[PDB]
């Protein structure tokens, strides 16, 4: 997007996490060890 609201792809997810997309292009995030799934980007947790 023109504003780049997303956290840049160069910033890795936390260890043990992966990102996926729906068929409509919506991002979601998988936490392997807790087997949890969320729409919220975990990388925002590290913003000041």
């Amino acid at each position: 997007g023109a504003m780049g609201f997303e956290i840049p792809d160069d910033v890795p997810l936390p260890a043990g996490w992966e990102m996926a997309k729906t068929s409509s292009g919506q991002r979601y995030f998988l936490n392997h060890i807790d087997q949890t799934t969320t729409w919220q980007d975990p990388r925002k947790a590290m913003l000041s």
